[PDB]
C-alpha cells in the first residue's frame, strides 16, 4: 500500500504540497521505472478530480500546476492523452495566462518534461517522442494562428499569449533546432506566418547553440532564401538576412548549392533604395510574395564572407552579373543600377586585404577543387590556440 | 626537310673551339618539325653525344661549362629510361657533385637539367611510365649520394662541404615541390642512425616553407618514424630537429592525431623532463628501433629560427584539441597509460612535471570542452570537429580585413 496513500494525498490537496511530495518520493522508491497500471489508475483519478474541480479560477490553476508538475514523472502518456492535457490545461493557460511568474515557470516545467528527454524507449515503443511531437506541433500551430488572427472583442491579453508562446518556442529551439525548423516548414509558405516565425528563429540562432548545422536538412533554410530573393517587406527581409548570415558559418557544404542564390541576394540587398525600397523579383516561382501592405548585420557582412571563400567568382559576378548569370545558367531577376553596384561594392572591397586564391585558382577551379578546403583544418587549429592564450 | 642532320653538325661545331646561338636556332626549327619527342631521333642523338663524350669528355672546367650549356638546350628533345640516367649520373651529375665547378651559373644550368627530369606535368609525355621512371631514379641517386656523402668520415673537408651544400639545395627544391615523394626516399635511410641528423636537416627546411601539400607526408610513414626518433633517440640536436618537424606538420594532420595522440603525450612528457646533466630520459623499450646517441663512438649547425619550437607549443597544442585527456595524463601518466593501454618508458619526476606544466597551463584560458565532454566523449565523438568548420570561417574573414 504505497499507491493507495499517494491518492489519498491528491484528493487532500486538490481541495502546502509537503504531504503530496513526500508520498511521491516513497512511491518512486518502490517504483523507479514508471509503472503503467499505476500510471493508468492515477491518470484516471485525475480525470475524476478535474470533473470535481476544474481549471476555471486562478487559485485552482496554481494548484493544478504545482500538482501536475510533481506527479507527471510517474506517468506514461500518448498522442491521445496529451490532446486531453492540451485541451484541458495547456491551451486554457496560454489562451489567457495568469500573471504569476512562478505559475508560468511551472507550466514550462511540465511542457518541457514532455518535450525534452534523455531516453526515447522510456515509456515503451515510440511514445515519448510521439508525445513531444504532438505537443510541439500544437504549440507551433497556436502561435502561428495567434500571430495573425484579426483579434476580436483584448489586445494586451493577446500580447500576453505571444509573449509566453515565444519564450517557450525559443527555449524549445535552442535545444531542438531541426525539430522546431521542421514545424515551421509548411507554415512558412503562407506569407503572414513569416515575420513571426523568423522573429523566433533568429532569436534561436542569435544564441549560437549547437547543433544548427542540422537545420538545412529540414528545407527551412531553402525557404529563408526564397524569402530573401522574392519578398518585399523591409522588416521581413532584415530578419531573413540576420538569419542567413548567422547560420552561414555552420555550413560551408550547402554553400556549394546556395552560392549563385547568395550572390543574387547580395545584389538585391546592396541595391536597396530609399524610395523604391528593394528590387522586386519577377520569376517568383510559385512562392506567393509578401508585401508590407497586402491590399546591424547588413550586406557588408555578406560581402566579407563571399569575398573570402568565393572571391574570384564574386568579383566576376560583380563587374557583370547579368553576364556571369548566363554561363552559370541562372537569371538575374532584379532590375539594378550597375555603376552604383560597382561604387558601393568597391568601397567595401577597399577594406579587405588581397586574396591568395587569385594566385592558385581560376574561376573554374575555384568552384571545383575540394583540395582547397584542406587549408581550413590548418588555419582553424592555429586560430584555436590563439583563442586560448591569455597573454 | 633533313631535320636532324643539320643539328648534329651544329652540335659537333659547338664542342671544338663559348658561343651557342647557332645550335639554339637549329633546336627551334627541329621543334616545329617535331613538337612531340621522336624516339628514333633521341636514339640517334644520344648515339652522337656518346660519341662526342669519349672525344671531348667532362674533365676540366671549361669543357663542363660547355657540356652543361648544351645538354640543357637539347634535353627537351631527348627521351631517357631508367638505364639512361645511369649514364648521365655516372658521366655528368656524379662527376659534378663530387667536385663541383665553383661557378654559380654552372650549378644553375645543372639544376635546370635535373629539375627538367624531376618535375613535369604529363606522365605519358615519354610513353608508359618512363618520365616518372627517370624521375624516381634521379632523386634516388641524389638521396643516396646525399646520405652516403654526409656520413663518410674522410678530401680536405672544404671539398666535401661544397658537395653536400649543392645536394641539400637540390633536395630542398625537390622537397617543396614533391614532399610526398622525397619523404618516401628517406624512410630506409632513416632507419640507419647517422642519416637522421642529415635527413631531418633537409626535411625541416622543406616543411618550414609551409608550401603545399604537407598532408601527404604521413601516408609515406615518415611521420611515424620521426615520432620514433623523438620517443627513443638520445641526441639533443636530432631531437630538436624532431620536435621541430612534428610541431610544423601537426597543423596539416588532425586525422593521424587520433592515431598519434598517446605517442605525443609520451613525447611531451619526455621533452618536458629535459635535464642539464642527464639530458633526455632514456627509452626503456625502443623495440626494434636502433637508438641513436651522440657519441656513437664510446652536418651540425642547427637552424637558429627552429629554436622557438620547444615543448611549450606541444603543450599549447594538446591543451586545445585534447584538453581533458592531456591534463589527465599530466596528473598520473603511468595511470593514464594503463587503461588507455600503452606504456610509459621514461623515468620522470612527477613533482617537476606538475611544477612546469602548471607554469604553462597558467598562460592559458579555461577550456570549454570541460562543460561539454568527459574524457571518453572527448576521445570519441566526431561531431566535436563540426564547431571547427564554423570557427575556421570567422578566422579567415578577420585576416582578410584591413582594419
Amino acid at each position: 500500500m504505497p499507491l493507495q496513500s499517494l491518492v489519498k494525498a491528491l484528493w487532500n490537496v486538490l481541495h502546502d504540497l509537503t504531504e503530496l511530495i513526500a508520498e511521491v518520493e516513497s512511491y518512486q522508491q518502490r517504483y523507479p521505472k514508471q509503472n503503467p497500471t499505476n500510471s493508468q489508475k492515477i491518470r484516471h483519478i485525475l480525470d475524476e478530480i478535474y470533473e470535481k474541480t476544474p481549471f476555471n479560477n486562478t487559485r485552482r490553476r496554481i494548484l493544478w500546476l504545482a500538482v501536475l508538475k510533481t506527479v507527471i514523472p510517474l506517468l506514461i502518456l500518448d498522442r491521445q492523452a496529451v490532446g486531453e492535457w492540451w485541451d484541458q490545461i495547456f491551451f486554457p493557460f496560454l489562451n489567457s495566462p495568469t500573471q504569476l511568474k512562478p505559475v508560468f515557470s511551472d507550466l514550462k516545467s511540465i511542457l518541457f518534461y514532455i518535450l525534452i528527454f534523455h531516453d526515447e524507449d522510456e515509456w515503451g515503443g515510440d511514445l515519448r517522442r510521439e508525445c513531444a511531437e504532438e505537443t510541439i506541433t500544437r504549440l507551433v500551430d497556436l502561435y502561428v494562428s495567434k500571430a495573425i488572427e484579426n483579434l476580436g472583442d483584448s489586445q494586451e491579453q493577446r500580447n500576453q499569449t505571444i509573449e509566453c508562446l515565444v519564450n517557450v518556442l525559443v527555449h524549445y529551439g535552442i535545444q531542438r533546432p531541426k525539430e522546431l525548423s521542421s514545424c515551421f516548414c509548411h507554415h512558412f509558405l503562407n506569407p503572414p506566418t513569416r515575420i513571426p516565425i523568423l522573429s523566433v528563429m533568429v532569436e534561436v540562432i542569435r544564441r549560437q547553440g549547437p547543433r544548427l548545422y542540422e537545420i538545412p536538412q529540414t528545407g527551412f533554410y531553402d525557404l529563408v532564401l526564397k524569402c530573401a530573393e522574392f519578398d518585399t517587406s523591409p522588416i521581413l527581409l532584415s530578419y531573413a538576412l540576420s538569419f542567413i548570415l548567422m547560420i552561414l558559418s555552420h555550413i560551408c557544404n550547402s554553400l556549394d548549392d546556395s552560392l549563385y542564390r547568395l550572390f543574387c541576394i547580395y545584389l538585391r540587398f546592396s541595391m536597396i533604395d530609399p524610395t523604391s525600397g528593394f528590387p522586386s523579383s519577377t520569376a517568383s516561382g510559385n512562392w506567393e510574395v509578401f508585401h508590407d501592405f497586402m491590399s546591424s548585420l547588413d550586406y557588408s557582412q555578406l560581402f566579407s564572407i563571399l569575398y573570402a571563400l568565393y572571391p574570384i567568382n564574386f568579383l566576376e559576378f560583380l563587374r557583370d552579373p547579368k553576364l556571369y548569370a548566363s554561363k552559370h545558367n541562372f537569371q538575374i531577376r532584379y532590375s539594378f543600377n550597375q555603376e552604383l553596384l560597382s561604387t558601393k561594392s568597391d568601397g567595401l572591397l577597399g577594406r579587405h586585404l588581397a586574396h591568395s586564391n587569385f594566385l592558385k585558382y581560376t574561376a573554374e577551379t575555384e568552384l571545383t577543387d575540394k583540395s582547397r578546403w584542406t587549408r581550413l583544418d590548418s588555419i582553424a587549429v592555429v586560430a584555436l590556440c590563439n583563442s586560448l592564450n591569455a597573454v
